[PDB]
């Protein structure tokens, strides 16, 4: 009663009903912060292989440091309209390249590690310092690490050390694979105690606190992360991440296959799809469409994406779901003339457009051909299927919990009739398709009729 | 005698007829595990500074592991139809998630770390326990990590266990760096003998089994694995390798050249190319089709490409090779009306389609401009040729080694005459174009002819 | 006095003047080299810790390099003509597979490692030789590492030779992890300092010198590297880096946006967009114009971009940003049917084409909606917003600094009138659209007139 699916054949589409919306309609930054070392030049008249080893420590955090320091910033699903994704965060950024901010975060950061600050622009950001260098680099080699009497015998020291050094190591290796720009962020950027922290110091509700305090594994992806300072004594890194201002709301995917009709001739075919597959979640009273698939994402039953590739679509849309054919709202489609094979993957089974004459087949592992199509939009289930083959591709199923419905009825490609088609549309829809075929029409017939 | 190229001037493009197939018709699932620990938290009252590190490690194991719980998861080119890539390996995943079988598994795993079993769903798969966590947390932390008695003065105790540790951290980093899903797989998912150990193991033929032995470099990028499960005191997550049912087919690649007129004119020009750029792989007795080269790969004469971006083709699409016009299949083919400069790089040259009036020019490294072509379709060899420039682009020539073929003949776009053509088509082909020019001329005439 | 926009309400669209032009018009390969080691197996009859530890390490490497050995390397925007990226350093890797290069290669860095020498194909190149193997592998280990007594109790021995071979380990994970052809190159394939080395001792302007000495963080996006050989005794793989022949040139970015009329009908609307959005340079007094803005990137005031996905076109095209009508150049533009809201992003601002009746909005963090639109292509700036919401979406604006214009006149869509307009053109443009809508008014006229 969670996830089900249900096919219609009056367009050949199909519809996963099952998961549950997760929407990033806001933003949230918070500035995290490495207290490093301004580190006088090592000095040792005299080399024990231990002292080596620290001195190279100290050096490749020195690289890393210069590192940092040149690096620090000095079908339908074509009319989204694209969006500044890295605005918050190096405006964050830009906020404390002020002079005065980094002393007061500084302060504000000098007993605890994670403190909610007021910016000098006045929108609110919560901080972090994770790893402090400054201890371990100041009161744990200096007063050890002395010009003449270098004894470092500890061999452990160089390893506690390093370990307190590969974090940053590696923050600075990404801020110089990544364009200082990375997604998603790395654990030594924040680690995941810390962003649970986070997630449960941070101004939203309960229930969405729960949701995502528990959902890391979706985030990063939906997370940035760009450099903001290395101004004074620290190391100071933005991370961005999502605010669900829009959540327990059920929402589904759409999935497309063309439509034709099956005549015995490969050639002079006639063809219709539903070009809009993708996504579709509910926040506002109105549908939130995603055009291309590869701006949403899914864990089990709650499907998590990002509405920049979104846009909203009256809820009438919907009923594009049962009668493409109403004038409430424009369906959108697109038509063509090829006639070839192939198969689109809905949430618990697959749809064959076995056309032309490629061998089509539905089997499950251990069965073999169990089912054998014949020249046309049919649809086959994951109940008792894991590999359906079109040509030489040999698609699985995913194999989630579900309940499949197949509605029967004839494909509206029934209703269009050759010699008169356009053989040439990809933006098109129900009513431009209307209008065209009229217009082809009455000038054939107003040509016929004037004799 | 190996691999030689073409260049076709009756339609401006090239083909690359050398490369052998290897296709990914089928896929293989193998369910790794690594024997995981549910360490009781460590007790040590009175710190040492190896004791530290000790305890600081299994901390970064139980952050890691911490980590693995809470991720735990339940132009022509437009038709192909997606597939579900991760269905078999989530599919093999959920199989485990019944209760049984991870008992099983273990058992069937306790001598060796390398043995084929049955699960539960069917389908015979084969899984190693390649990393033991159980050992060197239990017989050799354990026993002298006692709770005051915390004597480790040995100090490569932490060495030994980081160097076992590190791998199952970085695991446990691309699960949560990866959505759990990552592509390629890294070692520390499957060391490079394993990876060989598990192909020469696994139910392939001799021939295939030395094929895709030493054939690693590739298959990783044709490799998948999701986490499946943390059942009971192991860590198990699919991978999902690839089988290739086709071999030893010589296969090709197409690439493609706008056609034009040449009028002094910079504009009302008319421009037609090939739209079928890609790879075609022989397979069952029709070509396979992939039309995005992003689906492919290369790497010397064998190219090893995913079947997922292909359709199955007649064998009469060879034809479009030699005769455009040929009837036995509607070649695919694109117009428009935009007169600007480009060139295309095949396997073993590049073609300038020099138009409007850019000064193309091909030359070598050591001699510079050397050939100086004249609006329109022109190709040049890689033999005394590395340099190619169009405009302010600079290209360079791959300089394989082959044998380059030039057929002279006239252009199609001769017969198309101007102020009938349709300017505006991208899914068009022959027939469609023909169909079209006979309306237009039918209409104007008619037009005419009733007066 | 750097940076500014200026948005045209004529055809509704944003241009960002300020960027910096840096074009990689030429490139520059570079050979790497690192001195390996052909060891003799170990052999130690006997255990220690210290010395399974040494064994282990060894082992670690002698995976790497059987990895190594194993992966020995054996919308307008869509008629750019792709390129050979890889070329120029398998070119030279293959220049290197011939007999006797190696040992001039290897001889010439001997003493040094870094210099300039001329392989067989007659082109220089400079190489270095980072990481020296044999060294620590042959005078640090063998003397010390005999058959039976294999006094290794020095600890840090391990340690030295770790952090000496990571570098490596690193190198061929990446060679394995990236098909052996990766982008970016980690900073294991060339040391940020042999990075500033290297810049500072290849053949370029001292202005250029200078120029690509400081901007190591988006030069890694722009390079390239592929393994070349194993030889003998070394390891050496390419690296591709730019050569700015175009530099210190204004060069800005184009951005788009929809124009329609405003009926209240939500259907049967027409509209109109630029098609145009990318990045226009100037490099040899004519524009470079990048399509997608995939192939660019920012820094600042400074616009680093790859010229492989750019055209030359004419400077009467810059016009094209005033006069859309003009008959100097053709502009590009698109024409469809439906009516849906969206808005972009430009460098200092956003354009909301609030289409339909979606709620649309500009706002600030601490204000609020303090804009409200109707129905229409309007423009806002950055100053005090960074939050304009469409429908449900909610995106943010960069904050740099800039001065803002925005040019009033009356859109172009208010000439075009409907009932005659064709309802599909994506490569459409004034020029074409004219001939159409005149095509259209003789058909309807003649058909009239005969009466
Ligand atoms: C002769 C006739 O039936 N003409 C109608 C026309 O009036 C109408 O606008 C169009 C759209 O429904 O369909 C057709
Ligand atoms: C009836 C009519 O509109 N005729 C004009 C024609 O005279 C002109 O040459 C052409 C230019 O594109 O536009 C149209
Ligand atoms: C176009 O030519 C005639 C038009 O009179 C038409 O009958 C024919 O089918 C078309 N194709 C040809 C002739 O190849």
């Amino acid at each position: 009663q969670n996830i089900t699916e249900e096919f219609y054949q009056s367009t050949c589409s199909a519809v996963s009903k099952g998961y549950l919306s997760a929407l990033r309609t806001g933003w949230y930054t918070s500035v995290i912060t490495i207290e490093l070392s301004n580190i006088k030049e090592n000095k040792c008249n005299g080399t024990d292989a231990k002292v080596k080893l620290i001195k190279q420590e100290l050096d490749k955090y020195k690289n890393a440091v210069t590192e940092l320091q040149l690096l620090m910033q000095s079908f339908l699903g074509f009319l989204l309209g694209v969006g500044s994704a890295i605005a918050s965060g190096v405006a964050v950024c830009k906020v404390l390249h002020l002079e005065g901010e980094v002393n007061k975060i500084k302060s504000a950061l000098l007993s605890t590690n994670k403190a909610v600050v007021s910016l000098s622009n006045g929108v609110s950001v919560l901080t972090f310092k994770v790893l402090d260098l400054k201890n371990y680099i100041d009161k744990q080699l200096l007063p050890i690490l002395n010009k003449q009497s270098c004894s470092i015998s500890n061999i452990e020291t160089v390893i506690e050390f390093q370990q307190k050094n590969n974090r940053l190591l590696e923050i600075t290796r990404e801020f110089s694979v990544n364009a200082g720009v990375t997604t998603p962020v790395s654990t030594y950027m924040l680690t995941n105690s810390e962003l649970l922290s986070l997630i449960n110091d941070m101004p939203i509700t309960n229930d969405q606190k729960k949701l995502m305090s528990n959902n890391v594994q979706i985030v990063r992806q939906q997370s940035y992360s760009i450099m903001c300072i290395i101004k004074e004594e620290v190391l100071a890194y933005v991370v961005q991440l999502p605010l669900y201002g829009v959540i327990d709301t059920p929402c589904w995917k759409l999935h497309t296959s063309p439509l034709c009709t099956t005549n015995t001739k490969e050639g002079s075919n006639i063809c219709l799809t539903r070009t809009d597959r993708g996504w579709y979640c509910d926040n506002a009273g109105s549908v939130s469409f995603f055009p291309q698939a590869e701006t949403c994402k899914v864990q089990s039953n709650r499907v998590f994406c990002d509405t920049m590739n979104s846009l909203t679509l009256p809820s009438e849309v919907n009923l594009c779901n049962v009668d493409i054919f109403n004038p409430k709202y424009d369906c959108k489609i697109m038509t063509s003339k090829t006639d070839v094979s192939s198969s689109v993957i809905t949430s618990l089974g697959a749809i064959v457009s076995c056309y032309g004459k490629t061998k089509c087949t539905a089997s499950n592992k251990n069965r073999g051909i169990i089912k054998t199509f014949s020249n046309g939009c049919d649809y086959v289930s994951n109940k008792g299927v894991d590999t359906v083959s079109v040509g030489n591709t040999l698609y699985y199923v995913n194999k989630q919990e579900g309940k499949s419905l197949y509605v029967k009825g004839e494909p509206i490609i029934n209703f269009y009739d050759p010699l008169v088609f356009p053989s040439d549309e990809f933006d098109a829809s129900i009513s431009q398709v209307n209008e065209k075929i009229n217009q082809s029409l009455a000038f054939i017939r107003k040509s016929d009729e004037l004799l």
